[PDB]
């Protein structure tokens, strides 16, 4: 048969939407889920989704043939300052292919060896910062750990230095776009959106917009101004060919793939980071087998690419946290056409489909009895994992472009960190995950008394 499709309480015309009034509406479709199962409809006034939290239903969705990535409604909102670099466009869309084709050169085993020295750099400043410390002084961690991965992807991307650590505000680019995400997310709950209550949040929105678009005008400025031959994103991104085309990028385009590089490619890995650091901190002994490790691999004043390379546990506690914690949350699909999903669900081509990665993560039927636990370990034969289990980094063709660079940096700085470093968890910090599309912990807090052991 067909099952009638699972769906949670409904608020006459409101429907579903009710149900997210919220700051923490990913968590709260986690728990949705849970009461509710494998698939949930929710359905708000104007669109529909299914969230799909299974496995089984999540690898039938993965499959290209029948499903393409699909805008959520999220995406959407982001859209309106991302427009269509690769995050915010549509497959089956001229600019999509285009800036794959130009710009994933820029991802290849070779780039990572250059990129490496200027994490270094980075990575270099933290340490550093932290060094500076004195006694009574904590570290703020998803907050410095945000001051490094902007200033990397800024320098390895473009070659701009942000400088995060000289300075004891977050960054102008960060405020602006920490309000524009918060913004994308709240409009999902709107009941009414062309309410006059919303008008100062249209106007702080645009505000916001402007802030992230000047920094790229500041960042294409000075590459013009530049005794350059850099061969990162922004030579490529501004030169490069589509090898299908023979065009290169719009400059349109272009300030578009600035924002999106900017964005994505840094707070997704900022927020593992501080997972990593946080399971760390409450699993004492893992951090004690990573520390060690670690000692023993960086045997190097400052690293190097294959040093990480050997950072065998450390990739793994990062696939852990990214395990429990997946820090960009949810993908969405649609049906190229009318189907039928696992034998139960009919499609209509359209249908939106939505995976919730941080329950995907926990279908117990694949990963043992203990899914909330964290257990660097099940990731020592990646061999035994199912394919379409641990989807962190999104699907097929549609899938995380920057993710190679993301485990390189993280495994880098972790790894210095976990050997510069004595971590005292001083606060029993209890987990409070901030949701702003992407999520992070809130209000973490360590001590970290070093080693004093120079770089
Ligand atoms: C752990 C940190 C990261 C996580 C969890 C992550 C996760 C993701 C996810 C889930 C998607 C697909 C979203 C969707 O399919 O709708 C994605 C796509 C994308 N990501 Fe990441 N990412 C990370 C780091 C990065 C890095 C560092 C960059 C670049 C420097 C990056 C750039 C991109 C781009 C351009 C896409 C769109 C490509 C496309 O769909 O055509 N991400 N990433
Ligand atoms: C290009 C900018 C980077 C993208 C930033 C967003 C990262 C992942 C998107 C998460 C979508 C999660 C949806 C949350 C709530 C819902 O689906 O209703």
């Amino acid at each position: 048969t067909i099952k009638e499709m699972p769906q949670p309480k409904t608020f006459g015309e409101l429907k579903n939407l009710p149900l997210l009034n919220t700051d923490k509406p990913v968590q709260a479709l986690m728990k949705i889920a849970d009461e509710l199962g494998e698939i949930f409809k929710f359905e708000a006034p104007g669109r529909v989704t299914r969230y799909l939290s299974s496995q089984r239903l999540i690898k039938e969705a993965c499959d290209e043939s029948r499903f393409d990535k699909n805008l959520s409604q999220a995406l959407k909102f982001v859209r309106d300052f991302a427009g269509d670099g690769l995050f915010t466009s549509w497959t089956h869309e001229k600019n999509w292919k285009k800036a794959h084709n130009i710009l994933l050169p820029s991802f290849s085993q070779q780039a990572m060896k250059g990129y490496h020295a200027m994490m270094v750099d980075i990575a270099v400043q933290l340490v550093q910062k932290w060094e500076r410390l004195n006694a009574d002084e904590h570290i703020e961690v998803p907050e410095d750990m945000t001051r490094l991965t902007l200033d990397t992807i800024g320098l390895c991307g473009f070659n701009y230095r942000f400088n995060s650590f000289y300075r004891d505000q977050p960054h102008p680019f960060i405020t602006s776009m920490v309000r524009a995400l918060d913004e994308a997310m709240n409009k999902l709950q709107r009941a009414n959106p062309d309410d006059p209550a919303y008008d100062e949040n249209k106007r702080q929105f645009q505000e916001d917009i402007k802030v992230m678009n000047d920094l790229v005008d500041k960042i294409i400025a000075d590459r013009k101004a530049s005794g350059e031959q850099s061969d990162d994103l922004l030579t490529h991104m501004l030169n490069g060919k589509d090898p299908e085309t023979g065009e290169p990028l719009d400059d349109e385009n272009i300030r578009y793939q600035i924002i999106t590089f900017l964005i994505e490619g840094h707070e997704t890995t900022s927020g593992l980071l501080s997972f990593a650091l946080y399971f760390l901190v409450k699993n004492p002994h893992v951090l004690q087998k990573a520390a060690e490790e670690a000692a023993r691999v960086l045997v190097d004043p400052v690293p190097s690419y294959k040093q990480v390379k050997q950072l065998k546990y450390v990739g793994m506690v990062l696939n852990e946290a990214l395990r429990l914690w997946p820090t960009a949350p949810a993908f969405s699909l649609y049906a190229k056409e009318d189907t039928v999903l696992g034998g139960e669900y009919p499609l209509e081509k359209g249908d939106e489909l939505m995976v919730l990665i941080p329950q995907l993560h926990r279908d117990k039927t694949i990963w043992g009895d203990d899914v909330e636990e964290f257990r660097p370990e099940r990731f020592e034969n990646p061999s035994a994992i199912p394919q379409h289990a641990f989807k962190p980094f999104g699907n097929g063709q549609r899938a995380c472009i920057g993710q190679q660079f993301a485990l390189h940096e993280a495994t880098l700085v972790l790894g210095m960190m976990l050997k510069h470093f004595d971590f005292e968890d001083h606060t029993n910090y209890e987990l409070d995950i901030k949701e702003t599309l992407t999520l992070k912990p809130e209000g973490f807090v360590v001590k970290a008394k070093s080693k004093k052991i120079p770089l």
